[PDB]
């Protein structure tokens, strides 16, 4: 097999609100229903939202996880067409045509894409469940007019100290060679076309760069998301710095650094899993452009 993963495949639903990974925990919310435990530990009047996640978040994120469960199978399938496609050797020892391959790959990626969003809608109305179960707990504070904002403020430092440790220089550094590099195989691949006869070779690198294509997407589309994320917390450390608040702000400041640092927090290991990605399917292709000049060699 030439790829033995496809964890790179994401969907957001249709309010395009919410964003679905293979990787645990799924979605990003889930991350800040982690991060309010942190908050709520330095408000007596709160520290009971610790039983609501021991509760209500553990199982929405054990729910969440057997719903991805729930397509393994059309993963399988999926991966099934996957190594035939790229594989010419696995291509020549059956009979469907490399067109219909691709047309039932292409189904089957929707089908799959569909079965993680159509398995997890009930979490997606859970996760806006336990917001507004939160929105109500914030209501236990004792202060009303004069609540104050260190804590908020002490996190925004923490978060400014754990955003430099993501390599975000050496992300656009990747993806800009990696695009470079892209491009310059499907100009190649096109020039061979019509300088080399192997279309059985040449199929399967074309769908290999289509692959890649599909991956630099998703990379680039994280990528804009955590910089956002980062911009945002850094905007506020940038701003005024509040003094004394109603509890109505600042539940609305404890939601907004909690999302954009639990963005933060998703967004490094599904960047990480996708640059893994990528360097798989740069694998694949230099091992098919081996076999391309190979057989080139061959026929002289």
């Amino acid at each position: 097999n030439t790829t033995d993963n496809i964890d790179y495949f994401d969907i957001s639903d249709e309010s395009n609100y919410y964003l679905i990974s293979q990787l645990r925990p799924h979605f990003s919310n889930i991350y800040f229903f982690d991060e309010f435990k942190r908050y709520a530990s330095y408000h007596t009047e709160i520290k009971r939202y610790e039983d609501i996640h021991k509760t209500k978040v553990n199982s929405l994120l054990n729910e969440a996880s057997r719903a991805i469960g729930i397509c393994n199978r059309l993963k399988n399938t999926l991966l099934g067409l996957i190594n035939i496609l790229e594989n010419p050797q696995k291509f020549k020892t059956q009979r469907e045509s490399y067109d219909v391959l691709l047309r039932q790959y292409e189904e089957k990626k929707e089908a799959f894409r569909g079965c993680l969003l159509n398995k997890n809608r009930k979490n997606l109305d859970q996760i806006k469940k336990i917001n507004n179960e939160i929105r109500d707990l914030l209501e236990r504070l004792k202060c009303s007019q004069d609540c104050q904002t260190n804590v908020y403020w002490d996190f925004i430092k923490i978060y400014l100290v754990d955003f430099k440790k993501m390599p975000l220089e050496n992300y656009d550094t990747f993806i800009k060679q990696f695009k470079n590099s892209y491009l310059s195989y499907v100009d190649l691949i096109r020039k061979y076309e019509k300088q080399i006869d192997d279309p059985i070779t040449l199929q399967a690198i074309k769908f290999v760069l289509k692959e890649m294509g599909y991956i630099i997407d998703r990379f680039e589309y994280h990528l804009q998301k955590v910089k956002h994320a980062i911009d945002q917390i850094t905007a506020i450390a940038d701003g005024v710095k509040p003094k004394q608040v109603t509890k109505n702000e600042l539940k609305e400041y404890y939601f907004n650094i909690g999302n954009y640092y639990a963005i933060f927090k998703f967004a490094k290991d599904q960047l990480n899993m996708l640059n893994k990605a990528l360097i798989h399917k740069e694998k694949i292709v230099h091992n098919l452009l081996g076999e391309l000049f190979g057989h080139l060699e061959e026929r002289i």
